């Protein structure tokens, strides 16, 4: 009675680079018999000045999507490669491959999320 | 002074078949250059019971993701070649490619958003 196109088992927490718990995945390589993406990220209200990790690279380019059900109602700062970059929701970032990174929640309400798209299957 | 890594100009309203006003995108394929997925969707809480589209089809596999501040704090209904399906926050579904396929919010709070990823640069 699983149904085998529908994933209840969410988020998924897998040990990453960086971070001192592990990070939420919503999709992950292994589903569906093999994706070419992974997707991992979560609700920002309550990380308002917490950050989730240090600066941590994946082998792979990303896409950080930050929205909030207010335009502008989140707000996060992305380091890359010790340079500073400011996003207002809704935005989207690119985070080369290799690329030094981390984000800090400097604004929340509830309903904001970041989630990073990950343009390949290997972290 | 625009910084060629972020995007601001969201979302990008797009017109798909189906649909009576253009979907919301926030990752084009025009991208950074050209990206091998595209996103589209939005915040549901003013969506309850108001379909954006009749069946329709995408030429890649897709994935809907359903996410809420509280577990359980939204549903939607699926179809898929006339069949229903029905999922819960948090949630993710597969819809093949070709499939017809649509979506009804039947519960919402501040916060619950559904994105689709199409696993390809074309619609
Ligand atoms: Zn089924
Ligand atoms: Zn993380
Ligand atoms: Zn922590
Ligand atoms: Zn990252
Ligand atoms: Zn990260
Ligand atoms: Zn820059
Ligand atoms: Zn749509
Ligand atoms: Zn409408
Ligand atoms: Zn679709
Ligand atoms: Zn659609």
């Amino acid at each position: 009675p699983a149904d085998p196109e529908i994933v209840e088992g969410l988020p998924i927490p897998l040990a990453v680079a960086g971070h001192h718990q592990p990070a939420p995945f919503y999709l992950t390589a292994d589903m569906f018999g093999g994706l070419p993406v992974q997707l991992a990220g979560g609700e920002l209200s309550t990380l308002v000045g917490k950050p989730v990790a240090a600066p941590h690279t994946h082998p792979v380019d990303e896409l950080y999507l930050l929205v909030s059900p207010n335009k502008g109602g989140a707000r996060i700062e992305v380091q890359l490669d010790g340079r500073r970059h400011e996003l207002l929701s809704p935005a989207v970032m690119r985070i080369p491959a290799g690329s030094e990174h981390c984000f800090l929640t400097l604004e929340a309400e509830v309903g904001s999320y970041c989630f990073g798209i990950l343009l390949g299957d290997r972290l």
